[PDB]
């Protein structure tokens, strides 16, 4: 399944809003699940001289089980944009993997603002599209996502309430691993 084409950074938008504490997702619509499981996520995004560095938690809610990673990539001349490699990690952030040149994530910052965002995400493997997401963020787990970040779903073309609400999947987050 072929990630979204109509995705580019909102210009204007203020870095240190979206590097800015730790998120976690509260929404998420996902286009084509090659997996059924339901998952949450935090993530702690950091960045110094167009290089952005974050500590990213998954949480599998049908499982119980959690993974790890640290992705890395560069900011794009277009704005908030960044393709990422990625670590695997255990919790103590032990690099069982290191990153590699075939794996990848793009992330499109879409909204950002005090308390909320709204981003994208295209994983891919090689010459393959695995996954295409969006992502509604807020700073504490279950906040209410912002009027202009709901505003910017709408403008996305997107229905929020066609998106999955991380409340009710009963997330556990790990907040050591995202200190930081
Ligand atoms: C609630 C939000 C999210 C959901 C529902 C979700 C869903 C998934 C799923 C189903 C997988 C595959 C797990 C597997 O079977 O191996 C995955 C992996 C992955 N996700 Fe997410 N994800 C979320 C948030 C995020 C965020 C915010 C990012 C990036 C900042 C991200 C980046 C990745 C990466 C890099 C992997 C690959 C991990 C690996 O291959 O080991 N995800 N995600
Ligand atoms: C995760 N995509």
């Amino acid at each position: 399944m072929d990630c979204s084409t109509n995705i580019s950074p909102k210009q204007g938008l203020d870095k240190a809003k979206y590097f800015s504490g730790k998120w976690y997702v509260t929404h998420f619509l996902d286009k084509d699940p090659q997996v059924t499981d339901q998952y949450c996520s935090s993530f702690t995004p950091r960045e110094s001289d167009g290089t952005v560095k974050e500590a990213l938690y998954h949480y599998n809610a049908n499982k119980k089980t959690s993974f790890y990673n640290i992705g890395e990539g560069k900011l794009e001349s277009s704005g908030l944009q960044y393709t990422a490699k990625y670590k695997t990690v255990d919790k103590k952030k032990a690099v069982l993997k290191e990153a590699d040149e075939k794996n990848s994530y793009t992330l499109t910052v879409l909204e950002a603002d005090d308390s909320s965002a709204l981003v994208h995400i295209c994983l891919r493997e090689g010459s393959k599209d695995l996954g295409d997401l969006y992502t509604v963020l807020t700073h504490q787990k279950d906040a209410e996502p912002s009027a202009k970040v709901k505003s910017a779903v709408t403008q996305a073309g997107l229905q929020l309430s066609q998106f999955v609400g991380t409340k009710d999947l009963g997330c556990q987050y790990d907040d050591q691993f995202t200190s930081l």
